[PDB]
DNA sequence: GTCACTACCGGACA
DNA sequence: GTCCGGTAGTGACT
């Protein structure tokens, strides 16, 4: 599927020599756009890790 | 070498 | 944000 919080966009070319071809790109949770597997792989090298802390979870109900 | 194809990314657009 | 084209790379080959 699509990794959590990420978005996948699919498009099809409609004119010119490349009509009918498809373009795919991804949007990260922070809104960074990747048009290629190469630029995304490069980004993932150092940025693919995600961490969690207790403070990220709310166990309380307000008034 | 040519052909067919896939992938990346430049850059036009006002 | 919208959109296509030019180039590089790969691999099979009458």
């Amino acid at each position: 599927p699509v990794p959590c919080g990420w978005e996948r966009v699919v498009k099809q070319r409609l004119s010119g020599k490349t009509a009918g071809k498809f373009d795919v790109y991804f949007i990260s949770p922070q809104g960074l756009k990747f048009r290629s597997k190469r630029s995304l792989a490069n980004y993932l090298l150092k940025n693919g890790e995600t961490f969690l802390k207790p403070e990220d979870f709310n166990f309380t109900v307000l008034p």
